[PDB]
DNA sequence: AGCGTACTAGTACGCT
DNA sequence: AGCGTACTAGTACGCT
């Protein structure tokens, strides 16, 4: 939300910035500052939301439980589990064979 | 906004979810799957007010240009530069010194 | 808004100016003149801008009621449950546990 | 600053309130849990201006330097010492004569 | 459906 | 005079 333009017009200034915070952040993993600058840089609600998103990408990929039960694990609503589905469909190749090495 | 509990109770599980986010991400840049494992994670919008704050951090360091000036460069409301001052208060030493140091 | 530094600087000393305060307000309790100590000390609009985060901060420990609600009942914006809310995931266990005694 | 009504009307409720605050805080400083409730309570900014208040109602009282020179010892405003001065003519003789004791 | 929270809008006020 | 920041207004959006 930051006044929803879905305008190609500026929607580009708001894409070289993101660009710069993930060089940032990149800088921050190898100086070991990686966590106060995830400290600096997300609010306290978007950290846990991902930690909850990293869950369901894991187990989503697993697939040793229903949605239904991966919901009452993590005391998820449905729908994000969902987000979570659709967007792991749209996930290039590369990443979700990745994903599941790493993550499983 | 996941039941918001404050709760000594299980801010921890969230809390390892959330660690686990980290490591991931940590290997993702490692591996030049950064870019697109940050697409998978966050959204659109969260993309876009990271932009803007890794900015909003920047120029404060800096300190070359009123808050006011800063808002408008950015077309940001001032509560949002309020967070980051705040924020950037409660900083460790060492984050504040670092960013100084790539950041400037 | 005293010259905004985040300067490892000298916020030591300001630091140590407040532990003053701290030191004195204690003393003022004990010996009853804390009500015009703090009549001294804060403004009007400080005075009445703590009164109604004891409020939030109360009400959200509680728990009982929506932050909708809490922000009609009380005549605040949301952002100002949003600050008690985050601060309050902040505040040591200690802290928290021991509100909910005495605020609850 | 709470939308400004001067109203007799409601500048009671935000009275109460205030009260309780500084009963909670009373309770506070008896179990030792002062410190992280001021922090939960007033902000950063509002911590600082406290610190520096104390000094300048403490060097007011001790009379030893001129108004010119605590200004650029504390790095302040003339204003900001004026509002000490002006607060502490108003202060209560016992409150003025308790604090020349401890301040002192 | 409801709820928590980050945001742009634009104020007041304490400070230097 | 200028500046930092806490606030009431009311949005969007991720969540359960
Ligand atoms: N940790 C900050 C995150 C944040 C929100 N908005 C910001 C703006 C700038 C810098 C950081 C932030 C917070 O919880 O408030
Ligand atoms: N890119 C995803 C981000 C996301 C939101 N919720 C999720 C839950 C699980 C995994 C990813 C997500 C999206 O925009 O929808
Ligand atoms: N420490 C809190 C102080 C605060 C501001 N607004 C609040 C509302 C409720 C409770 C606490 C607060 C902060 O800096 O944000
Ligand atoms: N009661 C004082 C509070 C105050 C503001 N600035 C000060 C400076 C010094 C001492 C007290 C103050 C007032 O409303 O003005």
């Amino acid at each position: 939300a930051q006044q929803s333009p879905y305008s190609a017009a500026m929607a580009e200034q708001r894409h070289e910035e993101w660009l710069r915070f993930v060089d940032l952040l990149k800088n921050a993993y190898q100086n070991d500052l990686h966590l106060p600058l995830l400290n600096l840089m997300l609010t306290p609600d978007e950290r846990e939301a991902l930690g909850t998103r990293v869950r369901i990408v894991e187990e989503l990929l697993r697939g040793e439980m229903s949605q239904r039960e991966l919901k009452n694990e993590l005391g998820a609503g449905i729908a994000t589990i969902t987000r979570g589905s659709n967007s792991l469909k749209a996930a290039p190749v590369e990443l979700r064979q990745w994903l599941e090495e790493v993550l499983l």
